[PDB]
């Protein structure tokens, strides 16, 4: 397909590791570090600085600062997921709305069905299919970060000209205890 044909022709791959440093205590990151899902109880954990001690978030080990770039996530059966990017200065500690205007660019699924982007307010988003893996898409020069069904290549959603000036981390949140985990694909 087109899409499996050219994503690496205008993005860079990014192997992106989740950083457990950055996991809310709530969350537990696979060994092999591409796997994120939800504790029933918080576990013993230091508080430090990198880490989000109230959203349900782990970010990834490195940000970006310009480029092109993409990675895909596999969602399989999820009821329950958000995924998208911040930039590093968030707000980890307490509570911040998850928005841009927060330095969170992120969609996802929650209940099953309602599929939205996090923007403000909240946009709810019509899909013909159920997405089993999606590609995010950072463009850093024209701003652009851009969600796909990776099976198929139909677009999801866009954030469209946002001004980036900040290093920027893929981001990932669960909230539901499901057998199902959030996983990333490998480069």
């Amino acid at each position: 397909s087109a899409y499996n044909e050219w994503k690496k022709a205008l993005f860079k791959p990014a192997d992106v590791i989740l950083d457990p440093k950055t996991a809310n205590p709530i969350l537990l990151v696979s060994e092999d570090q591409r796997s994120v899902q939800r504790a029933k109880e918080p576990q013993d954990l230091p508080d430090n600085p990198e880490r989000f001690n109230w959203h349900y978030c782990v970010l990834g080990c490195e940000s970006f600062i310009s480029g092109r770039h993409y990675w895909e996530v596999e969602v399989g059966d999820r009821k329950e997921w958000h995924i998208g990017v911040c930039s590093k200065n968030v707000q980890r500690k307490g509570w911040v709305k998850m928005t841009p205007e927060n330095g969170f660019w992120t969609m996802g699924l929650t209940d099953g069905n309602k599929y939205r982007t996090l923007t403000e307010p909240r946009t709810n988003l019509k899909l013909p299919k159920p997405p089993k893996k999606v590609g995010v898409f950072l463009d850093y020069e024209t701003g652009d970060i851009s969600f796909y069904n990776a099976v198929d290549g139909s677009h999801i959603h866009t954030f469209l000209d946002v001004s980036f000036s900040e290093a920027l981390y893929p981001v990932f949140r669960i909230l539901t205890l499901e057998p199902t985990a959030l996983t990333i694909c490998p480069a």
